[PDB]
DNA sequence: AAAAAC
DNA sequence: TTTTTGGC
DNA sequence: TTTTTGGC
DNA sequence: AAAAA
């Protein structure tokens, strides 16, 4: 009966029946995260998330009743949209320059936060006048996301998703017969729509050599047949003899990969023929793949609440790696995502009741 | 991790 | 040396 | 009141 | 910005 603050604890499919108060919590938390008023920015972001969870629509101030993470200011965002079916504090801020300027320029692959605050203090407003300053120098990352811009911005479709999974999953069964290749992200939570398509690869009886080269044989196997428009492969850090290892970088241990892929119409179920489409790929050790299932499914906010349950419920540490014990000083295996959960004293919550 | 400015 | 970006 | 917010 | 310490 009681809705838990933790995402991790409440399913939340793609039916959402309060679209038009989170997608104004959505901008209003953008708007905190450009100035880098994290906080304000987390408390829209878990405001949007338990409402995503509601299996009705808000339709009175009284229906915000016993719902976790609405303060006050919260509650004057969805009372303004009661009112008239608009949000004046998120139509305010999409009208904003700085807030405008910070949409468009991170849309470009490479662009984060950082460039594009320089590029608005600069006084750049517009991608053409960014792309022909010849005092600008741009990352490798930068000019893919540039020459494959609009393709880039154009989402990727479940038709496109299920063609880069047969292509991704041909080529590395062929180069290791036994690997276990998911989807992972928001098409395994049963999103029709996504800015990428993410993989998770494990092989039971693969050596450390062909698990290292697995991802430097199928990159040079699509670079080969013209396919490869972008590819950067981060070798892991993971260090079996070595664990836990604390990093300064926010993403896992694990070798991975960012690709680029021209994937011509032909392969989906006219132009140019062919579309960019982003492709993430994970290789983990065998051993790891539960940890690294979960924390590659998302979505962000239902991965940070199972971190935050983990550590301020249960005295644990969880991460993409592992699952440690504070309490009994010993690290918890799992060969499923649901003994991860049953590990974390959770409810199992399918990959398609993450969408939080 | 990798790039890149430096 | 440094910062910045890439991911859920 | 200060601290935490993914010790990502 | 909201909840816990
Ligand atoms: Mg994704
Ligand atoms: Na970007």
């Amino acid at each position: 009966k009681k809705i838990s603050q933790y995402a991790c604890q409440r399913r939340t499919t793609l039916n959402n029946y309060n679209q038009l108060f989170t997608d104004a919590l959505d901008i209003l938390a953008e708007n905190d995260e450009l100035r880098e008023n994290e906080g304000s920015c987390l408390a829209f972001m878990r405001a949007s998330s338990v409402l995503k969870s509601l299996p009705f629509p808000i339709t009175s101030m009284k229906d915000t009743e016993g719902i976790p993470c609405l303060g006050d200011k919260v509650k004057s965002i969805i009372e303004g949209i009661i009112e008239d079916g608009e949000s004046s504090e998120a139509k305010a801020v999409l009208n904003d320059e700085r807030y405008k300027s910070f949409k468009l320029f991170t849309s470009v692959f490479g662009v984060g936060l950082k460039t594009a605050e320089k590029w608005f203090r600069m006084g750049f407003r517009t991608l053409s006048k960014i792309q022909s300053d010849k005092s600008l120098r741009f990352t490798q990352m930068q000019k893919a996301g540039f020459l494959y811009y609009e393709d880039l911005v154009s989402c990727v479709n479940r038709p496109e998703a299920e063609a880069v999974s047969m292509l991704v999953k041909e080529a590395v069964v062929t180069f290791l017969p036994d690997a276990l290749v998911t989807m992972t992200g928001g098409f395994r939570r049963g999103k029709m729509t996504g800015h990428d398509v993410d993989f998770l690869i494990t092989s039971p009886e693969a050596t450390e050599d062909e698990e290292q080269q697995l991802l430097h044989k199928v990159t040079d196997f699509w670079k080969q047949q013209g396919l490869l428009l972008y590819c950067d492969i981060l070798e892991s850090t993971f260090e079996k003899f070595k664990q836990p290892s604390r990093k300064v970088d926010a993403l896992d241990h694990f070798q991975k990969c960012f690709l680029i892929l021209k994937l011509d119409h032909g392969r989906v179920h006219e132009g140019k023929g062919w579309k960019a489409i982003r492709v993430d790929l994970v290789m983990c050790p065998y051993d790891r793949r539960a940890f690294a299932l979960l924390g590659w499914t998302g979505s962000r906010q239902f991965e940070r609440d199972l971190r935050r349950y983990a550590t301020h419920e249960r005295k644990m540490m969880l991460d993409n790696h592992a699952l440690y014990d504070r309490t009994k000083r010993v690290f918890l295996e799992a060969e499923s995502e649901e003994e991860i959960f049953a590990h974390l004293g959770l409810d199992y919550i399918e990959p398609w009741e993450r969408n939080a």
